[PDB]
């Protein structure tokens, strides 16, 4: 496993990293506090994940760079954006928990409701930011991507922004409107929150990082790594319900959380005017009886083999896409990351 | 005056600077939802104040760059570049009256306390921050100076960010601790949180389209600069109790919200025991006669004294810094500045 290969020379890498970022403090030492809250802000949110993102421009790199450029410093860099993907990711779910009140991440508390931590975890989150640009200076400046790394992590932070708009006027808390939950609207909440940062972002950065700025080879890429990130959030809706927590990893709330989740956006479109008043009445509540109802009606709707049979058709789909879009890059590049999205856990 | 001179052309510019922000959603009508939010926190939160960071900006570029080269498009880029500093104080603005339970904001209601917005502000604040970028590219992409515009923007963002951890260190809500009030931590909060955003940042910028990019004049620019920064806040401290209402207009809580203000700083360097405790007991009240008895103990120790010589200790450093590290730009640049600054009124 090329991810399991890469995995402990990327976590060991985050010492160096919180290092070099807590190593401006020597110039300046009356921001010495300052900088060990920072410290203390990365440890806890910066840690704890799967790497995923990161790891993925640390495996495109090595499969996009000759193996005779890849020297010890370009590594180094490698592991450096790889982090600042993760670090991108950090400043949205610190803010993101915030905003939708959450309790817990990873199992573990939210960084704003650590005592002591509150609502300076908005500041937190906006250092969490700052510190990706203050990287991509440490180690690229002298890079001829410097600009394309800055561009790219900027607009990426833009339109996940933007999907996060979309989803706070999708499903504002307390306003149990399911008229907003259209599968275009689904699609584009998708799109712009999580497809664009988590599958477009890792791979652009790492195709940058070898050379390949093209506009052409770039909008290539996106046809296929957005239509994967798609995918990617409409199984993990799936699974939030039908998934085995023990496998998953995860306990799902979406329908408790009256999330506009691909499978009510599916049980929307199929539901008669009597089963519609059924999922009005249901969704969004606590109440364990009220999660199963909702549950029974999509199983009455046959959304499991929707889904099924929407797996089949995607992962057709996204074969062609990289057929069709992957050249000049190594096939290799879309087809590890289809495989770690596609593979039936 | 130069700055009532360039406010209408500056104000009037803005319409453009919003169609070109919501002008995205033409190729992308699916995103319409979240531009029209944008657009409305937009005018919520960039207008309403004086602009003078932003006009400051459109001043410097009048003054630092040839009148021939001062094109129509030129001057364009100078009202964005001016009016990007404004959307990075609207940004930091919206996120510090989240965090510290501000109320009201230009005697109007803070953009978060406003029904239907609360925490969904944090959001509204990273797209404030990420419409900097959006016009930097829009307007200066082509332009030589580009990417050390992106760079200023970046540095004064984390530079705030940094000063705004020192200030939540120091005064943690509902810890009354005086200990942490010391000159030195003062001065540091000053210089990250406000002084670089609201001084070096504008003429930096300016100095940069002017093509003026070398680290020494920078690093001279910023020295006149930090100065003015630190007696400016200085000065808006004094002026939160001693200053007129009717003409400073604003009525002063600095006591009531436990601040880490120049005054108890001062007042804590010249208390006796017994004073002390006076304050200790007093300090961070909301009570009138327990806010009288803080202004009484600070008249008691001759801070308005303290102050007139502070000021012009101040106002003599400050043309002796601009004498010194002006040169080879135009004194003018320092001077427009200093007036607007140390003026009596
Ligand atoms: O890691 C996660 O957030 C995650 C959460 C739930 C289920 C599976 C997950 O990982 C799959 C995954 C493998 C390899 C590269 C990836 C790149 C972008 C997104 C996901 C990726
Ligand atoms: O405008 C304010 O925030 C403000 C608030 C309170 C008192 C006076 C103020 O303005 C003075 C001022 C004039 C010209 C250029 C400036 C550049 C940076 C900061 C201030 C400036
Ligand atoms: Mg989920
Ligand atoms: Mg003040």
């Amino acid at each position: 496993d090329v991810y399991a290969q890469e995995k402990q020379d990327f976590v060991q890498h985050f010492s160096q990293i919180v290092r070099v970022l807590t190593e401006d403090e020597m110039g300046h030492p009356e921001i010495g506090d300052a900088i060990a809250r920072l410290k203390e802000v990365l440890e806890y949110n910066a840690i704890g994940g799967k790497y995923n993102r990161g790891l993925t421009v640390v495996v495109a790199f090595r499969e996009l760079v000759e193996p005779r450029k890849q020297d010890a410093d370009s590594l180094q860099r490698a592991w450096t954006v790889g982090w600042c993907v993760e670090l991108l990711q950090a400043f949205f779910l610190v803010a993101d928990d915030i905003m939708d009140s959450s309790l817990t991440r990873r199992g573990q508390i939210c960084w704003y409701q650590k005592p002591g931590v509150g609502l300076d975890a908005i500041n937190d989150a906006n250092l969490l930011e700052a510190c990706i640009y203050r990287l991509l200076k440490l180690y690229c400046r002298e890079q001829p991507y410097y600009l394309n790394l800055i561009e790219l992590f900027l607009q990426s932070s833009y339109q996940t922004e933007i999907g996060q708009t979309l989803d706070l006027l999708t499903a504002p808390q307390g306003n149990v409107d399911l008229v907003r939950f259209t599968e275009k609207r689904y699609k584009s909440i998708v799109k712009y929150k999580t497809a664009f940062y988590s599958f477009y972002l890792p791979i652009a950065a790492a195709m940058y990082m070898a050379g390949i700025d093209g506009e052409k080879e770039h909008a290539n890429a996106k046809k296929i790594l957005l239509e994967m990130g798609e995918f990617f959030q409409i199984q993990d809706d799936y699974l939030d319900l039908f998934g085995d927590p023990s496998v998953t990893g995860k306990i799902g709330t979406d329908i408790q959380d009256n999330k506009c989740s691909w499978l009510v956006v599916q049980c929307l479109q199929r539901a008669t005017p009597e089963q519609y008043q059924i999922l009005k009445e249901n969704y969004g509540q606590k109440e364990a009886e009220k999660v199963a109802r909702v549950k029974a009606l999509y199983e009455e709707l046959d959304l499991p083999a929707v889904f099924l049979q929407y797996e089949e058709d995607s992962y057709s789909h996204i074969m062609a896409l990289i057929e069709q879009y992957a050249a000049p890059l190594p096939p290799a590049v879309f087809l590890g990351l289809a495989r770690k999205i596609y593979k039936r856990r």
